[PDB]
This record gives structure tokens, C-alpha cells and sequence, in this order.
């Protein structure tokens, strides 16, 4: 025991989700698999949650293991590509480090958040980002950098040029987003399918 | 239990050599992925450390998590057939229910399962009904090509199985039936050779 019955199989739910979604779509035209990743707490979820569904839950519900999210989108850089996308929300504590870091390697493109108002988010950026590379199934992988937590400008912590210093040194970019309202979300999750879809790059 | 915090050490250093090793594959003709299941002790990583070493070691270290060996082999079609080059990577799950979670999120990655239970054992003979299960709900594939095996054959005085039992529940699943043992290597290089064979087969007619 010591893992509840009830924690594990809403875990093989997630498993069993997964399952079925790609049988179904090697039985729209592309999927694409998106994944998030932070430190818990810096809103993995809430910004999956407010980017597919435009609703926030102010309640602090931490991610039990692996959870994924869904969502229909018509994509463009012309013509229109239609676009099943899979959002693997990890579970961002200790206890769940390795089910999580096992789905690093299904995802085409990570979302890295952390919390604007919390050093150790922005601290823990550079380990995030190592154990990326580590567990990547491609070996430059795609990241956008989330300052996330904007619509707290009274508790703010990271320096904007911080972050965006930290940003230019990895070659990724970076946007402050808020889970609250919404702001940057959608920009920042398209701007990791155009990193995605422009790594299609026919020789 | 949950995981050991010395557990999750080595949980990822295989999934450190498992992304390594699929970085490999654009930077062997095909690899080729297989993943091994069954109840804890019914001798899994027993079964791939017979095929990839042809050792084998009694003492019961049971797998935390998960493991995977490797082993370079020349596949040669089922008459006829040409030498392909196979990279196999071996997923040798954990047995132990605490770790389900874990080795179920591997099935994703398996091309095909080798599923083994214990002729030793009773009830990890009737838990295969489950795990067939298991695999229809988490298999990419359907219909993944399953090998059957009833491991611990060098046992025939402990041994409980009645070998009829085990072909019918066979070809009522379609699935093909070896009665192995990682102690003498009987039948471990044979039923992954099919398992490779209904494999690279279906590669075949994509
Ligand atoms: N003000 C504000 N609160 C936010 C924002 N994003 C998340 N929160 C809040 O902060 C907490 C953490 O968010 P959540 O999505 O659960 O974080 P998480 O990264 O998924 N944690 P875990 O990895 O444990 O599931 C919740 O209480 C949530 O309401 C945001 O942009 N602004
Ligand atoms: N005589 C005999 N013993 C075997 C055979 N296969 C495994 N065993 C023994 O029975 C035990 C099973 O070990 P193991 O191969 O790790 O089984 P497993 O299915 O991987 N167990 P787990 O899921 O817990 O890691 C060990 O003590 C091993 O020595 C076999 O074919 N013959
Ligand atoms: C740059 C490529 C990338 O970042 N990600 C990527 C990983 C895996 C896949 S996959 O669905 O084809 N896949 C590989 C082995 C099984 C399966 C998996 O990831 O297990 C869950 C596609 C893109
Ligand atoms: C039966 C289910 C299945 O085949 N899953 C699966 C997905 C991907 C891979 S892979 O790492 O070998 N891979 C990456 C690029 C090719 C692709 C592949 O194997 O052919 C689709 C393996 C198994
Ligand atoms: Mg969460
Ligand atoms: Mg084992």
C-alpha cells in the first residue's frame, strides 16, 4: 500500500485516457503532445485548465501523479491544419518526480513554468531544464519559458530582465502569463506549436 | 508502500539510459521495443537475463520499478529470409502492484509483451486473465501481439499448471504458448524469436 487505491487508479485512468486517445488517432489530421512541467504549486494545471477551458479554481488541488488535458485548434503560420492537442499535466512534487519524468519522453514541446512570486520556482528553472535534456526522446527539445503568476504584481519576485537574462542564455523564449486572466497563455502554448510544427524541417 | 527516495534513484537512471538510448536511434536497421509482465516472481527479469547473457541467478532481487536490458541480435524473416539487423530493447516491468502505475506507463513503448506467470504458481497463472486485460486497455497498438509464457519449467516436481490449461487459454486469446525456464534457457530464445517474428512482420504490412 502506502498509495491509495483510489490515488492509483485515477492514475491508470489517465493511463487508460491515453491509451484509447492514440489508438484512435492511428486507427483531425496532426496530434500533437504537448507537456508542462515546474516546480508544484507554480500552476501547471491552472494555466492547462485556464488555456482549454477559460475557467480558473482559485483552490490549491495538487496534481495527483500525471493528468492530461485536451483541445481541438486550427493552426497557422496560408492554409489551415486542424489539430488535436494533448496537454500532459506532471505532477510537480518529489513523490511523483519519476511517473512524471517518464512522460518527458511523449511530449514534442514542454511548457517550464514557474512562479513569479516564488524564488525557488525561478531557482529550480536551471535543474528543470537539464532534466529535460536528460530525458528527451530528441535532443534539442522544444521549451517556452512561463513566468507565470503575472496578475500578482504585488508579490512579484524574479526580475523580469532575471528571467529574460536566463531566457537569451538557454535560446528560449519567455512570457509572464497569469492562470488567473488568462494573459499570455494561449500566445505562449502557440508559440510552442510554432517551435513544434517548424521542426518539421525537410532536407 | 511509496517509493523509496533511493527507489526513485534508480527508477531514473534507466529512464536516463532509456532517452539516451532512444537519442540513438536517428543520431541497427529497426529497433525494436519488447516489455516483459507478469506477477512479481514469476521470474521476468530472470526470463531477459537468460536471453541477453545466457546467465541466470537464483537469489531473488525483485526489480524496483522498472528495467530494461539490451542485446543486439540478426533477425531473419520466416523458406526463406535476409539477415536485419535488430536493436532490441527489453522493458522488464516490476510485478509488485505498487509499482503498476509505473510499469503501465510503459506499455506505450512496447511493440510487444512477452506475459509470463509462474508454473510454480497458481495464482499468478489465473492473474494472466487480468493482465491480458491490462494490455487491451493500455496498449498504443490494438490487438498488441502477446507471447505466453509459462516460465519455471526446470521445476516439473513443484510445478502446479496443468499444461492443458494453459494452451486452451492460449488459442482462445490467439496468442502463442512456450513453456520456458530461465534456468536452462529451454524455450527463452524461442518464444522471443516469435515475438520478434510477429513483430517484424507487422512492421511488414503497415
Ligand atoms: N493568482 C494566481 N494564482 C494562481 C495562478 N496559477 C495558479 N494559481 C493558484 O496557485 C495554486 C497552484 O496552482 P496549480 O495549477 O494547482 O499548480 P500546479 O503547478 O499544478 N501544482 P501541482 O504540480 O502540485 O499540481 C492554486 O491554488 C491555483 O489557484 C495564477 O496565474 N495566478
Ligand atoms: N528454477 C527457476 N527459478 C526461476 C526461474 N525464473 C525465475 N526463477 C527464480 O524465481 C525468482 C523470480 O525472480 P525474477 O526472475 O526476478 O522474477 P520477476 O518476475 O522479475 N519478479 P519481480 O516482478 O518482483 O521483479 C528468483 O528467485 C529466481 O531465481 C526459472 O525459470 N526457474
Ligand atoms: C523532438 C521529439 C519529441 O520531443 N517528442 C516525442 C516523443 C515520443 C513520441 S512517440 O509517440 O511516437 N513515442 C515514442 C515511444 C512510445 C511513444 C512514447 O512516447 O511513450 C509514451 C513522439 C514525439
Ligand atoms: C504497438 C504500439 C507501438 O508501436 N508504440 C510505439 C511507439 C513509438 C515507438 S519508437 O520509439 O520506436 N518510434 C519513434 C519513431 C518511429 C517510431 C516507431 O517505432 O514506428 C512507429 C515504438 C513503439
Ligand atoms: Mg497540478
Ligand atoms: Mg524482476
Amino acid at each position: 500500500s502506502f498509495l491509495t487505491e483510489e490515488e492509483q487508479e485515477a492514475i491508470m485512468k489517465v493511463l487508460q485516457r491515453d491509451a484509447a486517445l492514440k489508438r484512435a488517432e492511428e486507427e483531425y489530421d496532426y496530434l500533437i503532445k504537448f507537456l508542462a512541467l515546474g516546480d508544484s504549486g507554480v500552476g501547471k494545471t491552472s494555466v492547462l485548465y485556464q488555456y482549454t477551458d477559460g475557467k480558473f479554481n482559485s483552490k490549491f488541488i495538487t496534481t495527483v501523479g500525471i493528468d492530461f488535458r485536451e483541445k481541438r485548434v486550427v493552426y497557422r503560420a496560408g492554409r489551415g491544419q486542424r489539430i488535436h492537442l494533448q496537454l500532459w499535466d506532471t505532477a510537480g512534487l518529489e513523490r511523483f518526480r519519476s511517473l512524471t519524468t517518464a512522460f518527458f519522453r511523449d511530449a514534442m514541446g514542454f511548457l517550464l513554468l514557474f512562479d513569479l512570486t516564488n524564488e525557488q520556482s525561478f531557482l529550480n528553472v536551471r535543474n528543470w531544464i537539464s532534466q529535460l535534456q536528460m530525458h528527451a526522446y530528441c535532443e534539442n527539445p522544444d521549451i517556452v519559458l512561463c513566468g507565470n503568476k503575472s496578475d500578482l504584481e504585488d508579490q512579484r519576485v524574479v526580475k523580469e530582465e532575471e528571467a529574460i537574462a536566463l531566457a537569451e542564455k538557454y535560446g528560449i523564449p519567455y512570457f509572464e502569463t497569469s492562470a488567473a486572466n488568462g494573459t499570455n497563455i494561449s500566445q505562449a502554448i502557440e508559440m510552442l506549436l510554432d517551435l513544434i510544427m517548424k521542426r518539421m524541417e525537410r532536407s
